[PDB]
């Protein structure tokens, strides 16, 4: 039995679930309450960070790393949707697991000009093993759509065109 702080997070999946079609039809919405581990990782500077930080808002958590072929191709979707909607209710947070080479996803980044997304980045790779641990994490990449109270909404194993319009339509529902 999950977490009841996470029942509205139920309701607005089955409220968005018509919507996860097309581009998006690889999202699975939640059927029961689940509220996420919180994750810690670190921001573009190595200052600490934790999902719970970003309370209050809707976000699009995603793991990412430059090792991972389709994660690279879908950054700039994701660089789009943060430019499209980040806001007071909103944002997207896309969390690097390289463990190798700290300057590599940065090098990345930055050739990519995909400046929007901060860079957020957990060099133990725990983030995924957290995720993988509740059964949301089935390989790379893997990204939550995540409700306000920190419970999950719907999860995708795999890329989407997170800039094309059926992905927006339902982000901006999950989102309002």
């Amino acid at each position: 039995t999950g977490d009841p702080a996470c029942r509205a997070a139920v309701a607005t999946a089955q409220k968005i679930a018509p919507l996860a079609h097309g581009e998006v039809a690889a999202l699975t919405m939640a059927s029961a309450p689940l509220k996420l581990p919180d994750l810690a990782f670190e921001d573009a500077d190595g200052k600490p960070k934790k999902l719970s930080d970003f309370r209050g808002k809707t976000l699009l958590v995603n793991l990412w790393a430059t090792w991972c072929v389709p994660c690279r191709k879908e950054m700039p979707a994701l660089d789009e949707l943060q430019g499209k909607l980040s806001g007071p209710n909103f944002e997207v947070v896309a969390i690097n697991i390289d463990t190798r080479d700290p300057e590599k996803p940065k090098t990345f980044l930055k050739e990519a000009n995909l400046t929007r997304l901060g860079y957020f980045n957990d060099q133990k790779a725990k983030v995924f093993q957290d995720l993988k641990a509740i059964g949301r994490a089935l390989g790379m990449p893997t990204s939550v759509l995540v409700d306000p109270q920190g419970c999950e909404i719907a999860t995708i194993a795999g890329p989407a065109e997170w800039a094309s319009e059926d992905a927006l339509k339902l982000i901006r529902a999950a989102t309002g």
